[PDB]
């Protein structure tokens, strides 16, 4: 196949996976990510069998917090749970260990993601005056997870999703897979064709959104792209063009430490190893990975570095804010902000989420409906790594903006 990536450096794809490898220690609620555990069953390395503890305490994890009793003892809360976006990525991690859900547990978690599916199709509404509560891209995910498991979604539902797509670039990506995926189960015959109509439109938004330098979208929405474009069965000239040209930029993002965040790799180790999500369908646990071992080194410098000095904007609140800062060269956005909280007027909130940190609050203003606190570079370049992973370089100008998407 034209879009699969034939060659990569092995030593590169050991670098991004040993990236992830200290998140399999990470057990904690919040630490706990079943797509980084998809990633690395999907790829060419494993993790030890630090991976059949990770997977076990997602299964705990995942039934104690989303099963818990009719009405909990006085309190409304105690203890927030995963979402049913992540319940959908769990159910990709249980078929990434070859194991189709199951039990009276796994009915009520099916159970679950339905009700999540229905709800979002209602608030879409009638006809579409109307946004899902989260997004299209967890719609998508929600539906492609049960399809892997074989279990079928109410023919509105996807619905929901065809007409989406009939009338950006992950969200497509995703929207891809999860009707790739019914197509090859075929678990909606009575919309067969519109489903596969749909595909060939999502195959072209795709090809369309390819930048200058290759990617679609951006470097970060390429590997799902890939892993969704590997899926063929519409081979093409300019298919083809696009794809090659893809995997050249992203092999030489790659010589560039471009991946750092642990979703990422995790979305990116299966198609360097020429798999997607839709290859759970039927995965295969007897292929043999590279075992990963601790990097355990990380070069000391005992030199004085560079410092970076760099201007904090607010905006989009009343009042706005301003905050200077020199750093030592490498820090994190997030560190800045720890810092002018720290050492001044400032201060915000994030909570906790599969690609870390997401910054929900600035200065005592907390993002509402459909608002969401922006990160970009002066002037007007938004971002393309969230708080945890830019590292600001030197003259910056990053400005918080309060957004309504
Ligand atoms: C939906 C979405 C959003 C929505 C989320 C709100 C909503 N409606 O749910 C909005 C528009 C707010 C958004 C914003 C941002 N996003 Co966004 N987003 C996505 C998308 C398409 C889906 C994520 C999702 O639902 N995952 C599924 C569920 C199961 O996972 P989850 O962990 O529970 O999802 C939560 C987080 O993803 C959070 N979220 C969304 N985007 C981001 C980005 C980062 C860095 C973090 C830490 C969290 C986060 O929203 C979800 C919960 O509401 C992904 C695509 C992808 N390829 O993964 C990009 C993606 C994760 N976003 C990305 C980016 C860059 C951003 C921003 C930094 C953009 C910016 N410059 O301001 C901000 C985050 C800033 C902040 N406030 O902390 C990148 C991250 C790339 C990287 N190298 O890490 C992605 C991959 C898209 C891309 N190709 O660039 N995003
Ligand atoms: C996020 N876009
Ligand atoms: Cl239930
Ligand atoms: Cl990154
Ligand atoms: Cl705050």
């Amino acid at each position: 196949n034209i879009c699969e990536i034939t060659e990569v450096d092995s030593t590169l794809v050991e670098r991004l996976g040993q990236r992830l490898l200290p998140w399999m220690d990470r057990l904690s609620q919040e630490q706990l990510n079943p797509s980084i555990y998809v990633g690395l069953r999907l790829s060419s390395l494993q993790a030890g069998a630090k991976e059949a503890h990770y997977l076990h305490s997602l299964k705990l994890s995942y039934q104690q917090s989303l099963l818990r009793p009719a009405s909990n003892k006085d309190d409304n809360d105690s203890e927030a749970k995963p979402s049913m976006g992540q319940l959908a990525l769990y159910l990709l991690a249980l078929r990434a260990n070859c194991e189709f859900i199951g039990g009276r547990k796994g009915d009520r978690l099916v159970s679950q993601l339905k009700r999540f599916l229905e709800d979002e199709k209602r608030a879409i509404g009638h006809n579409h005056q109307g946004h899902p509560r989260t997004s299209y891209y967890q719609y998508s995910l929600g539906i492609l997870a049960l399809c892997v498991h074989q279990k079928r979604v109410h023919d509105s539902v996807v619905g929901k999703l065809l007409y989406a797509v009939e009338h950006s670039v992950d969200t497509m990506a995703m929207a891809g897979m999860a009707f790739s995926c019914l197509e090859l189960s075929n678990l909606n015959p009575k919309q067969r064709n519109r489903i596969n109509l749909a595909l060939k439109r999502v195959q072209e938004k795709i090809l369309k959104a390819q930048t200058p330098e290759g990617y679609f979208g951006n470097v970060y929405s390429t590997p799902l792209a890939l892993q969704l474009l590997m899926g063929s069965l519409r081979p093409s000239v300019e298919l083809g063009t696009a794809c090659l040209k893809a995997k050249a930029a992203l092999q030489a993002s790659l010589q560039h430490k471009t991946f750092q965040n642990p979703l990422m790799i995790s979305q990116l180790l299966p198609v360097l190893n020429q798999k997607s999500y839709v290859d759970l369908i039927s995965p295969d646990c007897q292929a043999p990975r590279a075992l990963l071992e601790p990097a355990l080194e990380t070069p000391p410098q005992a030199k004085v570095p560079k410092f970076i000095d760099v201007l904090l904007k607010v905006s989009g609140i009343s009042p706005s804010y301003r905050h200077s800062v020199s750093v030592p060269a490498g820090s994190s956005l997030e560190d800045i902000l720890k810092n002018a909280q720290e050492h001044g007027r400032f201060r915000f909130r994030t909570q906790a989420s599969l690609s870390g940190p997401f910054l929900t609050s600035v200065l005592g203003r907390k993002a509402g409906e459909r608002e969401f606190w922006q990160v970009l570079r002066d002037p007007d370049t938004p971002l393309q790594q969230g708080i945890a992973d830019y590292r600001p370089k030197d003259g910056e100008t990053i400005e918080l903006r309060l957004v309504g998407w």
